[PDB]
């Protein structure tokens, strides 16, 4: 896989709300992650896939 930096996957490839979509998490994760000033390494798949191991269901309920 390609992994992106989150808040330049933020700018290029999809918005914070289509990223929660694509992992099947909730928005109050992405907006945490992104507020912590933690970048994250978003893992690309080349079918079009994404997925944060950073953000397990586990940190809200997701």
């Amino acid at each position: 896989m390609k992994k992106i930096p989150l808040s330049k996957y933020l700018e290029e490839h999809g918005t914070q709300s289509a990223l929660a979509a694509a992992l099947g998490v909730n928005q109050s994760a992405i907006s945490q992650m992104v507020r912590a000033g933690r970048c994250i390494d978003i893992e690309l798949y080349t079918d079009g896939r994404v997925e944060c191991r950073e953000l397990r269901p586990d940190v809200f309920g997701a």
